[PDB]
């Protein structure tokens, strides 16, 4: 996260780090006990046996509840960035209480409507290319930008009807590498998206592009 600040306990009862090689990888959300929802481009064809899911932490590398991965599937028409969504069963159950909660998803149908503020946070870089990355979750409130003006930065293919963009003009508040697959949410703290892809980090007139859970229901209510 780029121009965050430090998250709260229990501000993303849902937020789980995925650890990937035992260093910094992905975010991704707690659906229910045994299942996370994050991008697919954080899993798609790699050794499931890499990665460990926390939950109930601030931090990566301990608090709370782990798992390793009893399987993962992408979205059934993810290609290139579109559709950049996967669930992942967990090996280990966990359960909701204290810190630990599930999310509570965007209806089905719904779109973010531009100038309307989101919230995202993850454990990934504070700086394009930065190498080092925080111990604890950071987060960032960002306005939803139009798909129109997202289409004007990035060109009409580029951005689909399973997308949505966040960003400010001037840049400097976005998500990152090591972001990808964490929560966005609405105002409310319901869940309206994951951390996909952008042209860089945080760059003026480049907005944050988003797998939208809104778009993406049918997958995610199909396999959770």
């Amino acid at each position: 996260i780029v121009g965050g600040t430090s998250a709260s306990a229990g501000d993303f009862p849902f937020i789980v780090s995925i650890s990937r090689n035992g260093g910094p990888w992905c975010g991704g959300s707690l659906l229910n006990a045994n299942t996370v929802l994050t991008a697919a481009h954080c899993v798609s064809g790699y050794a499931q046996s890499g990665f460990q899911i926390r939950a109930g932490s601030l931090s990566r590398t301990s608090g709370g509840i782990t798992s390793s991965l009893s399987s993962v599937r992408v979205h059934p028409s993810y290609s290139g960035n579109n559709n950049d969504l996967a669930i992942l069963k967990l090996s280990t159950s966990i359960p909701s209480g204290g810190n630990i909660g599930y999310a509570r998803l965007a209806a089905s149908g719904s779109d973010p409507v531009a100038g309307s503020s989101a919230t995202v946070a993850g454990w990934g870089a504070t700086s394009e290319g930065g190498s080092s990355t925080p111990v604890n979750l950071l987060k960032v409130t960002v306005p939803i930008v139009s798909r129109a003006t997202c289409r004007a930065q990035y060109g009409t293919s580029a951005i689909t009807n399973q997308m949505f963009c966040a960003g400010v003009s001037s840049g400097g508040k976005d998500s990152c590498q090591g972001d990808s697959g964490g929560p966005i949410v609405d105002s409310s703290n319901t869940l309206i998206g994951a951390v996909s892809w952008g042209n860089g980090c945080a760059r003026p007139n480049y907005s944050g592009v988003y797998a939208s859970v809104g778009a993406l229901r049918s997958f995610i209510d199909t396999y959770a």
